[PDB]
């Protein structure tokens, strides 16, 4: 059955985990479905981040599918948090109109998983939103060099590169596969699940 949120909200839904996240302009439709699934649609936004997942991330491997639908600029990652050190870090499979994270992500170095090559960067945050209020902190990227959508995500292959070139993840707070947006209109379905 299906739920749909247009503030900001976390919690459960059909065992899953989700948290939905804008800042005040435009509209989101994130649409709670069955099992491991949710919809989202968006409009007018300035900032958005959202999905399913775990409410305690790990080393988990998760499988996701479904569509993304993203003319402008949006971004269809494995997304989560830590803490201790504050942490915001992605696994982009793909993206819209423009591949993150820009010049503000330094080049790391590569990883090879699941059939595909991921681009490393550190990027840096200042006084930005976050899971404990604004804050300035580092993100982890590992980004997909060319789009896929639908597949596996082996995270210990992600955190193990990431430590390998200085990225240290802290505490685990929550691990989603999200859909962002930014300063765009789209829409994406998605379903996940782990093991
Ligand atoms: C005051 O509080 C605050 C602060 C911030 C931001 C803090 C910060 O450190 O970064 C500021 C800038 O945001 C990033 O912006 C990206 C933006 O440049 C990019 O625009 C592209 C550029 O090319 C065009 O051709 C595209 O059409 C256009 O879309 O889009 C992505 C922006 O970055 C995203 O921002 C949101 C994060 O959640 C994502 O991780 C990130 O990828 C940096 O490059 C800085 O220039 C924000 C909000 C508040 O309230
Ligand atoms: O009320 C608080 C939320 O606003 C906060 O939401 C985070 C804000 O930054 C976004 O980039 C994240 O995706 C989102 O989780 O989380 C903590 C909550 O108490
Ligand atoms: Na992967």
């Amino acid at each position: 059955a299906q739920t749909c949120l247009t503030s900001s909200q976390t919690g459960t839904n059909n065992g899953f985990y989700y948290s939905f996240w804008k800042d005040s302009p435009g509209t989101v439709n994130f649409c709670l479905q069955s099992g491991g699934r949710y919809t989202s649609n968006w409009s007018g936004i300035n900032n958005w981040v959202g999905g399913k997942g775990w409410q305690t991330g790990s080393r988990r491997n998760i499988t996701y599918s479904g569509s993304f639908n993203s003319p402008g600029n949006g971004y269809l990652a494995l997304y989560g948090w830590t803490t201790n050190p504050l942490v915001e870090y992605y696994v982009v499979d793909s993206w819209g109109s423009w591949r993150p994270p820009g010049s503000d992500g330094t080049f790391l170095g590569t990883v090879n998983s699941d059939g595909g090559t991921y681009d490393i960067y550190r990027a840096q945050r200042v006084n930005a939103p976050s899971i404990i209020g604004n804050a300035t902190f580092y993100q982890y990227w590992s980004v997909r060099q060319s789009k896929r959508v639908g597949g596996t995500i082996t995270t210990g292959n992600h955190f193990d590169a990431w430590a390998s070139v200085g990225l240290n993840l802290g505490t685990h707070n929550y691990q989603i596969m999200a859909t962002e947006g930014y300063q765009s209109s789209g829409s994406s379905d998605i379903t996940v699940s782990e093991g």
